[PDB]
């Protein structure tokens, strides 16, 4: 039975009811996040900002089902075009906006990746991305608000692939925490 997350602490129990199986109800994840309204007193501790890109911080490993993780975006901070490693992958917006771009999946040949679409997140909507769907690349484009968001990974993964805009051409990346339950993690 799916109530609204009181708090983050809330949300984080419920999700992990939700991932108690082997299985994972995305419409139902991804409605209880959306019902979670961003408090940002709860997410302070891991509001960890860097001057050049954005960050990763770690906020739950959800009992190895999944990790739950908030990004902080600086004035013009973007990914690149990226995949999702063969797992579902929600983003919920904290605070300000992200452009979020789709791509397709490139086809063997060389050749310029041309948008799908995009569209604004704003404050506390949550979208969705896996495999499946395609690609994607997320940027804070404001010149004035940093942005922060809320991101769920199952099951969890910390290596995916990087594409080049020009070509579609690949490259493996792993990610690192910039830091983990509140701690900076050099
Ligand atoms: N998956 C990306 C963030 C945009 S969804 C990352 O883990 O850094
Ligand atoms: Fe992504």
């Amino acid at each position: 039975e799916l109530l609204k997350p009181r708090t983050l602490a809330d949300l984080i129990r419920i999700l992990h009811e939700l991932f108690a199986g082997d299985e994972v109800n995305v419409e139902e994840v991804q409605a209880v996040l959306e019902a979670y309204e961003s408090n940002p007193a709860e997410w302070a501790l891991y509001a960890k900002f860097d001057q050049y890109r954005y960050t990763r911080n770690l906020v739950d490993q959800g009992n190895g089902k999944f990790n739950l993780m908030i990004l902080c975006w600086g004035e013009g901070h973007g990914s690149s075009i990226h995949d999702h490693t063969d797992s579902h992958c929600f983003l919920k917006l904290l605070q300000g906006n992200l452009k979020e771009t789709l791509f397709d999946w490139p086809d063997k040949k060389s050749n310029e990746m041309i948008k799908k679409s995009e569209r604004t997140l704003r404050e506390n909507q949550c979208a969705y991305i896996n495999d499946s769907i395609g690609l994607h690349r997320v940027e804070n484009v404001s010149h004035t608000e940093p942005a922060v968001s809320l991101h769920l990974y199952s099951p969890p993964f910390d290596t995916c692939h990087a594409f080049d805009q020009r070509t579609g051409h690949k490259n493996k990346v792993t990610m690192t925490f910039h830091s983990k339950f509140g701690i900076r993690t050099p």
